[PDB]
């Protein structure tokens, strides 16, 4: 399918450009669903603690390396510091905690999470007496000094940042004393919101796009009936029909194909290897400009709850 399976990052390591999402994927049903994967061929796995089953993800990924099924440098474990650990002298330790979640000795990429900072404590979402989020005095700039920081120390190979729009990835390519750019930039990315200009800008740039919620994240919380389905539109079927390949199977081949990686998530044995078998055929230029066109800039993850956050990301365009 003219596809190699990993990419050049610009810290000179190599990731695979398809990963295993586990946003959402229960703690009971989490280590089978890795253990799957990595017998399937999955390499990748894209874990965060606030998704509260890295302990879960960690004995997969343990069971598999004592088995000898892998090797630890053929697996990019990839995770990513919460909202409320932004400040310096938290981060080291939220990296820690992941890492003996994981049950590993180093990360292979640790992202921002978000640019947005929170109030440190035992909440992931620390509200104030009328709901909205209780920022921290943090900026991404000295937060990324923090990341910095990790490569330093052995913990991770690699850093990057999610859900940063182009003038926030601009602020940190042009900090003063920056050490390491970001290696990625993590961001929703499907059919319904194409990102071309927030792509052309991070890959002008030699960082990597890794494309989130592919599928249209049918299993978000917050769903409702008039949103618009990805899985469902006949459109998309029409051309998953033509290569003879199914719609998920279209959807996870379509960033693959403008150079992004791509983290599908399932715990449905039968879909994650389902969903692998996707470097056997080609989408032309044109099926690739037909999905482009199906943009209407609509968002799974809008973080509704933080649109005042000094470092909200959505209000620009881009
Ligand atoms: N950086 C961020 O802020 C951020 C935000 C969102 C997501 N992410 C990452 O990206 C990953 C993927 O995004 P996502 O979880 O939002 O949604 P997604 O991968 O677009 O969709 C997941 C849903 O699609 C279903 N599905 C998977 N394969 C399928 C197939 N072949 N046919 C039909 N349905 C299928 C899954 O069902 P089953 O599981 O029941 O099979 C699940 O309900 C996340 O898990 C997370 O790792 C990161
Ligand atoms: C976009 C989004 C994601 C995916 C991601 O960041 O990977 C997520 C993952 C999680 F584990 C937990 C929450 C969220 C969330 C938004 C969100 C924001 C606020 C609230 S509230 C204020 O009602 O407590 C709930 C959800």
């Amino acid at each position: 399918s003219h596809m190699a399976s990993r990419l050049l990052l610009n810290n000179g390591a190599k990731m695979p450009i398809l990963g295993l999402g586990t946003w959402k994927s229960p703690p009971g049903q989490v280590t089978e669903a890795v253990k799957v994967a990595i017998d399937v061929g999955y390499r990748h796995i894209d874990c965060a603690h606030v998704y509260q089953n890295e302990n879960e993800v960690g004995v997969a990924i343990q069971e598999k390396l004592r088995e000898q099924v892998v090797k630890r440098e053929e697996l990019f474990i990839v995770s990513k510091l919460w909202c409320t650990y932004h400040e310096k002298g938290l981060v080291k330790g939220a990296c820690q905690k992941t890492l003996s979640d994981l049950k590993l000795d180093y990360l292979d990429l640790y992202l921002i999470h978000w640019p947005t900072g929170f109030k440190p404590g035992k909440e992931f979402f620390p509200l104030d007496e009328s709901g909205n989020v209780v920022p921290s005095d943090t900026n991404i700039l000295d937060t990324w000094a923090a990341m910095e920081e990790l490569v330093d120390e052995g913990l991770v190979k690699a850093i990057g940042i999610s859900n940063f729009n182009h003038l926030q990835v601009e602020m940190i390519l042009n900090k003063p004393g920056l050490k390491y750019k970001p290696a990625v930039n993590q961001i929703e990315c499907h059919p319904y919101l194409t990102q071309e200009k927030l792509i052309q800008y991070c890959q002008s740039k030699g960082i990597v796009v890794t494309a989130y919620s592919p599928l249209g994240s049918p299993d978000r919380p917050w769903a409702k009936p008039e949103d618009p389905s990805l899985l469902e539109d006949p459109r998309i079927k029409a051309i998953a029909a033509k290569h003879n390949k199914t719609t998920a199977q279209v959807l996870i081949r379509f960033p693959m194909q403008r150079n992004l990686v791509v983290i599908p998530k399932s715990v449905t044995p039968e879909r994650i290897a389902e969903n692998f078998k996707v470097f056997d055929f080609e989408l032309s230029s044109q099926d690739m400009t037909t999905l482009l066109s199906y943009n209407r800039n609509w968002r799974v993850c809008a973080l509704l709850s933080c649109t005042s956050h000094k470092d909200y990301p959505f209000h620009e365009e881009f």
